[PDB]
């Protein structure tokens, strides 16, 4: 489980900075904001 699976295999995360990951997944995870139409 290398960098290709540091997402699904690694939930411990924090593998580089990840702060660049977070702010992105916020919008696909917080409640994933794409659900505005899919309400």
């Amino acid at each position: 489980p290398p960098s290709v699976s540091e997402i699904q295999l690694m939930h411990n995360r924090g593998k580089h900075l990840n702060s660049m990951e977070r702010v992105e997944w916020l919008r696909k995870k917080l409640q994933d904001v794409h659900n505005f139409p899919p309400d």
